[PDB]
């Protein structure tokens, strides 16, 4: 699909993750490059609209977030949307997967 203006960069380091508008399941999977049996291939989803993109934790093993300014990531409340602005990080689990959000073109 076409540039949803947000990429995910591995926090880890490594090649950065083009999103497309609309939803996109996350999980294990080719997409991020995970395969990992902690990781559901139905983990979360995240949503291109609007300009911004948001996340929702879909399974019983939790997201996290961690806000630009602060230093911790977060468990996620389950199955509700979290907004990700531009350089806040989200991860599939508590110490590894981790993203930063960043805006392109």
């Amino acid at each position: 699909t076409m540039s949803g203006g947000f990429e995910l960069q591995p926090r880890d380091g490594g090649p950065r993750v083009a999103l497309a508008p609309g939803e996109t399941v996350i999980g294990r999977g080719p997409l991020l490059g995970i395969t990992d049996k902690r990781v559901s291939r139905r983990h979360a989803i995240l949503e291109v609209a609007g300009g911004q993109l948001r996340i929702k934790p879909i399974h019983t093993n939790p997201c996290f977030y961690q806000s630009s300014e602060k230093s911790q990531l977060l468990p996620l409340k389950p199955n509700l949307w979290c907004y990700l602005n531009p350089g806040d990080s989200f991860s599939l689990l508590v110490d590894k997967y981790i993203f930063r959000i960043l805006s392109i073109p």
